[PDB]
């Protein structure tokens, strides 16, 4: 059971990213987010944010891209409206 993991990419103007506990409700729409689930991963990026988390997140997905070589499945998208596909929200929130 893979341990889902909640990586967060954001910080208004002080962009800061870091590991985080599960958080569907405490998520932060607008900034870029990354949940890791065994082999699959959803960089739930938030379109309400910008190049801060976006860059930081692209950097995080990057390091993970070089670590796993894309072996695992990833889904990145800095989306906002309807930014809640039951799949990811369910995986970590449902």
């Amino acid at each position: 059971e893979y341990k889902p993991r909640l990586l967060h990419i954001s910080g208004d103007k002080n962009a800061k990213v870091a590991e985080v506990p599960l958080a569907t409700s405490s998520l932060n729409s607008g900034d870029c987010f990354l949940l890791d689930a065994g082999l699959t991963i959803y960089q739930f990026n938030g379109s309400k944010s910008s190049p801060q988390e976006k860059n930081k997140a692209a950097e995080v997905a990057r390091a993970i891209d070089a670590e796993r070589k894309g072996l695992p499945k990833v889904e990145v998208f800095c989306e906002t409206d309807s930014d809640i596909p039951a799949e990811f929200w369910k995986l970590l929130g449902g």
